[PDB]
């Protein structure tokens, strides 16, 4: 079950690959950025989870999540979108690219164990 994590915020992805960890999620790959990611999981294609942002520089979510579903490759991928983005206006725009899941930001320790329990389970 190998993960790639993107968010370009270094507190937020401590507190994610923790969570994966304690869920038993010891293979997690990290990006700070979309462009990173693409590059990441292009050339590591034997991902299984990506787990991204929306907003951030050198490509957002968004559109890596579209160009992710564009790729022959990755048509069957889970995408797991955590975001600050709340409103149910961008959630649509989201699922509609691709997006699996979406769990909102912020969130408590407690509560992203829970939020990702339910999607992703234990390993
Ligand atoms: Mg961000
Ligand atoms: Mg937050």
């Amino acid at each position: 079950m190998k993960l790639l994590v993107v968010d370009d915020s270094s507190t937020m992805r401590r507190i994610i690959k923790n969570t994966l960890s304690r869920l038993g999620y010891e293979d997690v790959l990290e990006a700070e950025h979309g462009v990173e990611a693409w590059e990441k999981l292009d050339a590591n294609a034997d991902t299984k989870v990506l787990i991204t942002d929306w907003n951030m520089p050198e490509m957002n979510g968004l559109d890596l999540v579209k160009k992710v579903r564009s790729d022959s490759r990755f048509k069957e991928i889970p995408i797991i979108m955590i975001t600050t983005e709340g409103g149910k206006a961008e959630v649509i725009t989201a699922l509609k690219a691709g997006v699996n899941n979406y769990i909102v930001k912020p969130f408590t320790p407690q509560v992203l164990k829970e939020k990702l329990e339910v999607v992703l389970g234990t390993n």
